[PDB]
């Protein structure tokens, strides 16, 4: 299963706030899609179709209650990938990481709830995390050689010499997150940002193993300036997973890194955060087309 979500930021001070060339359809209910029409000037206007569209007022927290469902995967042993993608400026960020709204704090806090719940049937889970950067094919640790590990058998993927660091409690989540220039700004935006959480729960009283890898990625913007690479091959990766047939994952490291979370009975949801400006059509087009090859 492979899911698709657009979401518009609202305007930024220092820009035009003038959004006439978007315009989002209501929710087709017997056909489970969201349209949206962007006039490109000189009147060619151009379609678009994804699962759900979130218009310019909606909040992180409403965008999690469409999100829930399949954070609760990861209890039932699926691997799970969200992924944001779009131009720089865009809100990818703000929807991964933003402070208790973001995804990642959203997602860390709705597994302890359900760890909570579940600790009742016996249930005892481990958490654990790791929180990775990409850039020209470099892996960065930001929790401080490090080398790319498949375990065949097992299923499994391993990074050497990466702090993986065990959330015992939600004081030890609140200072991790907490912890987390403008060269530094210009890298960020040209890097993946990659949370990984590794769920591990037993049941002594019935026997029962799970695991569950949740991944959160932040990619690198999508604009043309190696990065351009990465992000084609990961569309080839996902389409052709849509589509029994063969797929380079090892065409580039983040589709080698991320394959055992994107073949089989993994869920995926995608994320393309578009920009409502009007000097930025160009940009948020390719975006919204890349977005539609990825899901049809
Ligand atoms: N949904 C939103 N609501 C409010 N502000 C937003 C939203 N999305 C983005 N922003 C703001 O717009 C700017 C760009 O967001 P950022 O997440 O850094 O972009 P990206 O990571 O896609 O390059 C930031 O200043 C951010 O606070
Ligand atoms: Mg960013």
């Amino acid at each position: 299963n492979i899911r698709v979500y657009c979401r518009i930021r609202p305007p930024l001070p220092h820009e035009d706030d003038n959004i006439e060339h978007i315009k989002v359809q209501p929710f087709d209910d017997d056909n489970g899609d969201q349209g949206m029409t962007i006039n490109r000037g000189n009147s060619q206007v151009i379609p678009f179709k994804f699962d759900k569209i979130f218009d310019q007022q909606e909040t992180n927290d409403e965008i999690f209650k469409e999100v829930g469902q399949l954070i609760q995967s990861s209890l039932d042993g699926y691997n799970v990938c969200i992924f944001a993608y779009g131009q720089t400026g865009s809100g990818k960020t703000y929807t991964m990481l933003n402070p208790g709204d973001g995804i990642v704090p959203a997602t860390i806090n709705h597994i302890f709830s359900w760890i909570d719940k579940l600790a009742a049937r016996g249930w005892s889970y481990k958490v654990s995390c790791e929180f990775i950067e990409i850039y020209n094919e470099n892996i960065v640790d930001l929790l401080r050689k490090h080398e790319i590990r498949h375990d065949q058998e097992l299923k499994t993927t391993y990074i050497t010499n990466i702090t993986t660091c065990v959330l015992d409690s939600r004081d030890t989540v609140d200072k991790v997150l907490k912890r987390a220039s403008t060269a530094a700004n210009e890298h960020s935006s040209r890097s993946h940002s990659i949370f990984i959480i590794h769920l591990e729960g037993k049941n002594e009283g019935t026997g029962e193993k799970s695991q569950g890898i949740l991944n959160l990625v932040d990619l690198a913007g999508s604009e043309r300036l190696s990065i351009n690479k990465s992000l084609s091959c990961l569309g080839d990766v996902i389409h052709a997973l849509n589509s029994k047939r063969h797929i380079p994952f090892r065409n580039s490291k983040l589709t080698y890194l991320l394959q055992y979370s994107l073949i089989g009975s993994s869920k995926t949801l995608m994320f393309v955060n578009i920009s409502p400006a009007a000097l930025h059509l160009n940009e948020t087009i390719n975006s919204l087309r890349f977005a539609s090859k990825v899901n049809n």
